[PDB]
């Protein structure tokens, strides 16, 4: 039947094991999922070198994920939108098929502890029921200061893909997107202002 | 009926005037196609701040297109592999669905001129009869030092789509695979060897 993830138990790529000895509560705590049969589930994660508020600054932006996402055509949130939890985004994707919309729900916004995360609640694409969270998280070392993200997600594996199929896919689309987000932050963090 | 595409004839985004007044005869010759009705076509640039050679390693390497492409499974060219013009690469690409194949024909390999190109001979995706030219420019200014990478491409639009349903995605593909491009062989010239 369900079982429970095991991101907050091993090192994810692109992290070292000081730095996952500091995240696992928090990995325990916002990247934890019961899936079932048919659904899969990562964990990826981003250092950048950047303060933390900088890159959370861009990641928090709801009405706005082209700003670090690749393949969004555009993204609309229509007039009277509050970056308030259950707020709706249509996301248009480039896929190279006849545009659709993919409407994503905010489900977390905490500014204090730099959590964020949102689902896919209609849109005919690979990623059925997709939802992940995003965190944000601070170190620093003998003066030094970068961040760590962690982004994972669960999703339906379609009929007809293995597992790996669709784990390849959105780790590979996440994964691209994270290094967006570092260019990005890293540049914002390097002109100040 | 068929027209000729106008990609030497106007700068591409990510050239600089100058630059293109440099390039606009290897447009001509290299990345002008006649194109039919349901067919798209585009021109892409990439400055990479690395010597011409040391770009060219990279591109030329048929065999290996996944260092500096994104979203490639995997890539097989089999046993007696020569890098000579007529041989084909199957490369399994990350798709999100269930995994296939495109076959694809090293069509131009030239190394004194720095141009390849290839075509795809088959596969069921979004590129159908795709063929591309890449190209590889120097650049020189007060003793400095840079390159320019051309990529066109001529594509079918499958039926249901726009032009610009395809080419949007096209583009990004090649703008991204650009990207990395930029990044492996900046790394490469930074550390010589
Ligand atoms: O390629 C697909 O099949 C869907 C991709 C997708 C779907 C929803 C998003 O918000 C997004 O950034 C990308
Ligand atoms: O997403 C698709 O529909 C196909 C993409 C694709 C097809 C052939 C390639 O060589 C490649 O790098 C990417």
């Amino acid at each position: 039947l369900s079982t429970i993830t095991t991101h907050h138990l091993t090192v994810p790529p692109g992290l070292t094991p000081e730095e996952f000895q500091e995240l696992s509560s928090s990995i325990a705590e916002f990247h934890s999922y019961r899936i079932n049969p048919g659904q899969c589930s990562s964990l990826l994660a981003q250092r950048i070198h950047a303060p933390v508020e900088t890159v959370w600054t861009v990641v928090r932006r709801f009405d706005k994920p082209q700003t670090y996402k690749h393949f969004i055509k555009s993204c609309s949130v229509g007039e009277d939108f509050r970056m308030t939890v259950g707020s709706t985004r249509d996301v248009t994707v480039i896929s190279g098929l006849p545009a659709a919309t993919s409407t994503e729900r905010l489900d977390i916004l905490d500014d204090d502890r730099h959590v964020t995360g949102f689902s896919i609640i209609g849109g005919e694409h690979r990623l059925r029921n997709y939802r992940s969270v995003t965190t944000v998280h601070g170190f620093e070392r003998d003066g030094e200061i970068w961040t760590v993200v962690l982004e994972s997600y669960v999703v339906d594996v379609p009929e007809g893909n293995t597992e790996e199929d669709t784990r390849l896919f959105a780790d590979t689309v996440v994964k691209l997107n994270l290094q967006k987000l570092a260019s990005v932050t890293e540049t914002l963090a390097r002109e100040a202002g």
